[PDB]
Protein backbone atom coordinates (compact mmCIF):
# COMPACT_ATOMS: atom_id res chain seq x y z
CA UNK A 1 0.00 0.00 0.00
CA UNK A 2 3.46 2.09 0.23
CA UNK A 3 4.50 1.86 -3.42
CA UNK A 4 5.29 5.77 -4.96
CA UNK A 5 7.40 7.27 -7.88
CA UNK A 6 8.96 10.89 -7.29
CA UNK A 7 10.32 13.06 -10.51
CA UNK A 8 12.19 16.01 -10.17
CA UNK A 9 13.93 17.92 -13.00
CA UNK A 10 17.81 19.34 -13.48
CA UNK A 11 18.91 21.83 -16.26
CA UNK A 12 22.44 20.65 -17.19
CA UNK A 13 23.81 23.95 -19.70
CA UNK A 14 26.32 25.46 -21.00
CA UNK A 15 27.52 28.95 -22.29
CA UNK A 16 30.22 29.73 -24.67
CA UNK A 17 31.64 33.18 -26.46
CA UNK A 18 34.68 33.81 -28.25
CA UNK A 19 36.82 36.55 -26.43
CA UNK A 20 37.54 40.01 -28.10
CA UNK A 21 41.38 38.95 -27.90
CA UNK A 22 42.40 35.20 -27.02
CA UNK A 23 44.29 35.19 -23.85
CA UNK A 24 48.49 34.92 -23.39
CA UNK A 25 47.66 30.91 -23.33
CA UNK A 26 45.96 31.09 -26.59
CA UNK A 27 42.33 30.28 -25.25
CA UNK A 28 39.93 32.40 -27.70
CA UNK A 29 36.96 31.35 -25.45
CA UNK A 30 35.29 31.90 -22.53
CA UNK A 31 32.70 29.17 -21.08
CA UNK A 32 30.76 28.13 -18.28
CA UNK A 33 28.92 24.84 -17.40
CA UNK A 34 26.23 24.20 -15.08
CA UNK A 35 23.42 22.02 -13.43
CA UNK A 36 20.46 23.79 -11.51
CA UNK A 37 16.75 23.06 -10.73
CA UNK A 38 13.68 24.96 -13.07
CA UNK A 39 12.78 28.01 -11.29
CA UNK A 40 11.87 28.01 -7.13
CA UNK A 41 12.89 24.26 -6.71
CA UNK A 42 16.01 23.88 -4.35
CA UNK A 43 17.81 20.81 -5.85
CA UNK A 44 20.22 20.99 -3.18
CA UNK A 45 17.79 19.00 -0.85
CA UNK A 46 18.58 15.44 -3.01
CA UNK A 47 22.18 17.03 -4.55
CA UNK A 48 24.85 16.67 -2.50
CA UNK A 49 27.47 17.38 -4.88
CA UNK A 50 27.93 17.72 -8.47
CA UNK A 51 31.75 16.84 -9.94
CA UNK A 52 32.22 17.96 -13.32
CA UNK A 53 34.83 16.30 -15.35
CA UNK A 54 37.13 18.61 -17.47
CA UNK A 55 39.30 16.92 -20.26
CA UNK A 56 43.15 15.61 -19.04
CA UNK A 57 44.13 18.98 -21.15
CA UNK A 58 42.98 20.86 -17.74
CA UNK A 59 44.72 20.68 -14.02
CA UNK A 60 42.66 19.37 -11.47
CA UNK A 61 39.98 18.02 -13.97
CA UNK A 62 37.93 16.87 -11.47
CA UNK A 63 35.38 20.21 -10.35
CA UNK A 64 33.02 19.59 -7.14
CA UNK A 65 30.30 21.98 -6.27
CA UNK A 66 29.03 20.65 -2.87
CA UNK A 67 26.48 23.57 -3.13
CA UNK A 68 24.63 25.91 -5.39
CA UNK A 69 26.01 27.31 -7.77
CA UNK A 70 26.94 24.11 -9.57
CA UNK A 71 29.19 25.51 -12.30
CA UNK A 72 32.51 25.52 -13.92
CA UNK A 73 33.79 29.08 -15.54
CA UNK A 74 36.70 28.31 -17.84
CA UNK A 75 39.28 29.88 -20.79
CA UNK A 76 39.80 27.26 -23.72
CA UNK A 77 40.37 27.28 -27.18
CA UNK A 78 38.28 23.26 -27.98
CA UNK A 79 34.80 21.67 -26.92
CA UNK A 80 35.08 17.97 -25.40
CA UNK A 81 32.92 15.81 -23.61
CA UNK A 82 32.28 16.22 -19.79
CA UNK A 83 31.00 13.82 -18.01
CA UNK A 84 28.65 15.27 -15.19
CA UNK A 85 28.06 13.40 -11.73
CA UNK A 86 25.30 14.22 -9.33
CA UNK A 87 25.70 12.62 -6.44
CA UNK A 88 22.41 12.21 -4.86
CA UNK A 89 21.99 12.50 -0.41
CA UNK A 90 20.40 8.90 -1.13
CA UNK A 91 21.29 5.76 1.38
CA UNK A 92 20.43 3.44 -1.11
CA UNK A 93 20.46 3.34 -5.44
CA UNK A 94 20.58 5.05 -7.18
CA UNK A 95 23.24 7.12 -5.66
CA UNK A 96 24.08 9.28 -8.14
CA UNK A 97 23.21 9.78 -12.06
CA UNK A 98 25.96 10.55 -14.90
CA UNK A 99 25.57 12.54 -17.94
CA UNK A 100 28.03 12.65 -20.81
CA UNK A 101 27.91 16.84 -21.57
CA UNK A 102 28.47 18.44 -25.13
CA UNK A 103 30.34 21.17 -24.37
CA UNK A 104 30.69 22.63 -27.93
CA UNK A 105 32.35 26.42 -28.60
CA UNK A 106 31.24 28.80 -31.37
CA UNK A 107 33.44 28.79 -34.32
CA UNK A 108 33.95 31.59 -37.10
CA UNK A 109 31.81 34.40 -36.04
CA UNK A 110 28.66 32.05 -35.21
CA UNK A 111 26.74 33.85 -32.23
CA UNK A 112 27.85 32.91 -28.54
CA UNK A 113 26.63 29.42 -27.55
CA UNK A 114 24.06 29.20 -24.68
CA UNK A 115 22.28 25.72 -24.66
CA UNK A 116 19.94 23.99 -22.35
CA UNK A 117 19.52 20.18 -21.65
CA UNK A 118 16.87 19.17 -19.19
CA UNK A 119 16.68 16.20 -17.96
CA UNK A 120 13.62 14.13 -15.89
CA UNK A 121 15.01 12.25 -13.11
CA UNK A 122 12.23 9.49 -11.97
CA UNK A 123 12.81 7.25 -8.71
CA UNK A 124 10.94 4.58 -7.87
CA UNK A 125 9.94 3.58 -4.43
CA UNK A 126 12.76 5.92 -2.61
CA UNK A 127 13.12 5.79 0.96
CA UNK A 128 11.36 7.52 3.33
CA UNK A 129 14.39 9.57 4.56
CA UNK A 130 15.21 10.54 0.30
CA UNK A 131 11.93 10.86 -0.76
CA UNK A 132 11.24 13.90 2.05
CA UNK A 133 14.48 15.60 0.26
CA UNK A 134 12.94 14.96 -3.76
CA UNK A 135 9.84 16.37 -2.61
CA UNK A 136 11.57 19.80 -0.52
CA UNK A 137 13.09 20.21 -3.67
CA UNK A 138 9.89 20.63 -5.24
CA UNK A 139 9.92 16.88 -6.48
CA UNK A 140 6.58 15.36 -7.61
CA UNK A 141 4.79 12.38 -7.49
CA UNK A 142 3.23 10.18 -10.34
CA UNK A 143 0.22 7.95 -9.35
O1 LIG B 1 40.88 24.45 -24.03
C1 LIG B 1 41.52 23.61 -23.41
N1 LIG B 1 41.54 22.31 -23.74
C2 LIG B 1 40.40 21.73 -24.43
C3 LIG B 1 40.75 20.53 -25.27
C4 LIG B 1 42.02 20.37 -25.81
C5 LIG B 1 42.28 19.36 -26.72
C6 LIG B 1 41.27 18.49 -27.12
C7 LIG B 1 41.46 17.55 -28.29
N2 LIG B 1 40.47 17.77 -29.35
C8 LIG B 1 40.46 16.71 -30.36
C9 LIG B 1 39.71 17.30 -31.50
C10 LIG B 1 40.17 18.69 -31.54
C11 LIG B 1 40.72 19.00 -30.12
C12 LIG B 1 40.03 18.61 -26.53
C13 LIG B 1 39.77 19.62 -25.62
N3 LIG B 1 42.25 23.92 -22.30
C14 LIG B 1 43.28 23.05 -21.74
C15 LIG B 1 44.55 23.82 -21.51
N4 LIG B 1 44.35 24.83 -20.47
C16 LIG B 1 45.28 25.09 -19.53
O2 LIG B 1 46.41 24.61 -19.58
C17 LIG B 1 44.91 25.87 -18.32
C18 LIG B 1 43.78 26.69 -18.00
C19 LIG B 1 43.84 27.18 -16.68
C20 LIG B 1 44.95 26.78 -16.03
S1 LIG B 1 45.97 25.78 -16.97
C21 LIG B 1 43.00 25.42 -20.52
C22 LIG B 1 42.43 25.33 -21.92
Amino acid sequence: DNQCTVQVRLELGHRAQLRKKPTTEGFTHDWMVFVRGPEQCDIQHFVEKVVFWLHDSFPKPRRVCKEPPYKVEESGYAGFIMPIEVHFKNKEEPRKVCFTYDLFLNLEGNPPVNHLRCEKLTFNNPTTEFRYKLLRAGGVMVM
